[PDB]
């Protein structure tokens, strides 16, 4: 197995860049360094720039449920940049897609584009504050919803991976204004808001956990969030940056019944191009200017490539059994996974809900953030190295969920139990 | 001028998003609030939903330098997207367009890509906090650094020393640093005064903060190393966006070695992005840069940019128009005052209703103009001498009608 490519760039990379990546995730710290540098992306498949190929489970983290350069998304991306890539002024596209939008998620009437899912995060935050009249905001421990400043405490995904604290250069009177507490804890919930009454805004979180490994809500969690929000006027958000049009068309509120006040939108609404969005109940989103006093603007937001991209990828999930054949192929994944801990004596636990799931070195169950740094990070390390040679690329913590594609064949589930079955039972 | 179909359209967006678009400015409302909705652009043009064809001095405010939809631009990312447009792992191009960037950019020795000038302020404003441990920060009233915000930030007037010096003297050992455009484009055309930015460097060295320069819309522009190049004065951190991106969302900070090595995974200050360094924006990058550093570049932008300021200048005096403006390469400013304009106050004593007139005017003659006094204007290397004097012959009949 060479590598001798990548190491070069790496290398080089960081005299150029912090830790040579644009992003933490991209790390591999925690897994043994030294990152593969890739050359290119098509269906279910990523290339090295050493020719190595392998069955990617990571899909540029979300983008990619169509799978990589879907030919119909392509062909309407070399169209469309004939008429240039940005106006700067308004455009048909941008009405189109919005309607997509808000007929696809429940709790969307009225929309906003921005460029990037830690944008979108951002200023459903500031919209929180402005229509309640409140300052205090609720997160949870193992969340992660990107990086304004607010949100930088007890974060999962890259801080997480990192075991870092709660980041420097942010003033604690701005983080006073968060109050955390456990993943499917609602007693916790009550006593934060017996403590603060009148102050609280209201509650966010990710409806099915993805940043701190693969964790589902408890029964009665996301409805006993919902109750307790209406009780005492404060709103309910839901970020599904990366479970909307994933675990169904219309996210994990959709599937699992329950309608939040405002919910965040990213990576597959922009179909491999950066795209982001942030809409809910209409008395709301009317505070944002120019309609409203919450100024909050972007050049590059709604140009016509990405509304392009987003508008073809949508019309692809739209087409009858899409969200069928995602369950069907990642339950037998995942229930394979499992089987094969079993057999050569490893402990361990997980799940799966339509094409997205999570692989535990811990017998569980896992509930929370707490009983997920209970897993052996050493043995997982192991593990991941092992796929990456038998031709598996999988994200490079044991932190992240994992995905599946339209683009994933049965065939490439077989292949992947395979290399499984050899990598445990050598480990 | 028939205007049909936008208003058509414009008018089932306010249905479906806030105000019925995706940023404030472009709803007009400063000038009447009827938008016009483009279908296309190219070169120096820009058409409507009904046909009309006018020439554009917004260029998607920034990124268009090199003309709309540039041949060579559109043809490098048609070849790259056959090999996908995000990996989510790093990428030889990742490095190219980093090196390009560290050695255009004086004060930048290491940089990190994000995807949009917003991302980079709020990134270099907590960086500068990490790196001194301090809370405070000066900017000033009439700049944009997206809305990344609260006592922590004190303000003070655009060319003024003295209120920086009293800043620093009232609050010791508190101010992490200053964060300003060196040239202003977010209300008006505004350049800085003789001594202003040295005044500032010097100052900002005693004690021991940092200083930071916002040219997401300077860079490239002004000159190939931006403000900082022209003008002689270096900072110590400086956030870049738009053209970097030569038309897609891209945004970028860096600055001195010791001060990045904070930055996540290399340090404990977090920050990241998944669409960050994709190879599709990477590929715009490259190939924008590389047409600027042909011969002749900024030269020929501050040959027809000269004519334009100038002439407009002058028809206003024959007209008998309060006004006042100036350009420096690619970039002009205009208002209808006598001035001149130090500041964002001198700034608001524009006579508002009369831009508007003017800008309906402009627009009904063939010429698209920023939609606010507020704003700077913008001109290409598509824009030719004819495009400036049929723009000066339209600025004739609607001043002259006024
Ligand atoms: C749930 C969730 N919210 C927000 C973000 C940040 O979005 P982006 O990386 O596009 O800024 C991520 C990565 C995420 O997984
Ligand atoms: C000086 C300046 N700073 C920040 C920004 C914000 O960049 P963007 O709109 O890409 O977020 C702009 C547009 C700008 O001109
Ligand atoms: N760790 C969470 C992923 N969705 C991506 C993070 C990133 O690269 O910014």
């Amino acid at each position: 197995f060479k590598t001798i490519k990548s190491d070069e760039i790496f290398a080089a990379a960081q005299k150029l860049m912090p830790g040579g990546v644009s992003s933490p995730v991209r790390a591999f710290k925690s897994v043994g360094g030294q990152p593969i540098v890739f050359d290119r992306v098509k269906d279910a498949y990523a290339w090295d720039v050493d020719g190595n190929r392998y069955i990617d489970y990571v899909g540029t983290w979300g983008p990619a449920i169509c799978g990589h350069a879907h030919p119909e998304v392509i062909e309407a991306l070399k169209v469309a940049m004939e008429k240039g890539t940005s106006f700067g002024a308004p455009c048909a596209l941008e009405n189109v897609l919005a309607e997509m939008v808000n007929d696809a998620v429940p709790s969307i009437e009225m929309v906003r584009f921005v460029n990037s899912g830690t944008e979108a995060c951002m200023a459903v935050l500031r919209i929180m504050r402005a229509y309640t009249g409140r300052d205090k905001i609720i997160k949870f421990e193992g969340c992660y919803h990107g990086h304004a400043d607010m949100f930088l405490v007890k974060a999962g995904s890259g801080v997480a991976t990192l075991g870092l604290p709660s980041s420097p250069g942010v003033p604690k009177k701005t983080t006073a204004n968060t109050l955390t507490t456990p993943y499917n804890d609602l007693e916790a919930v009550k006593a934060l808001f017996a403590e603060n009454p009148g102050e609280i805004a209201g509650v966010i979180l990710e409806p099915i956990v993805g940043n701190s490994g693969f964790i589902v809500p408890d029964a009665g969690f996301l409805e006993g969030l919902r109750e307790i929000t209406l009780e005492h006027d404060a709103l309910l958000v839901f970020d599904e940056v990366m479970t909307g049009f994933r675990i169904a068309y219309g996210g994990v509120q959709e599937k699992f019944g329950v309608t939040p006040d405002l919910t965040t939108l990213g990576k597959i609404i922009g179909g491999g191009l950066p795209v982001g969005a942030y809409g809910g109940k209409r008395e709301i989103m009317q505070l944002v200017a120019p309609a409203g006093p919450m100024y909050q603007a972007g050049t590059l937001s709604g140009n016509p490539l990405a509304m392009t991209a987003g508008i073809k990828t949508l019309e692809l999930l739209r087409q009858p059994g899409t969200y069928e054949y995602l369950d069907q192929i990642t339950k037998r994944l995942s229930d394979g996974l499992l089987a094969i801990a079993q057999e050569t004596g490893h402990a361990a636990c997980g799940g799966q809900v339509s094409g997205m799931f999570g692989f535990f070195f811990t017998e569980g169950p896992v509930h929370n953030y707490e009983d997920a740094k209970k897993s052996d990070l050493q043995k997982f390390s192991r593990f991941h190295r092992g796929m990456l040679e038998q031709g598996i690329y999988l994200a490079p913590s044991q932190f992240e969920a994992g995905f599946t594609s339209l683009a994933h064949t049965e065939e490439d589930i077989d292949a992947t139990l395979a290399a499984a079955r050899t990598v445990m039972s050598a480990l």
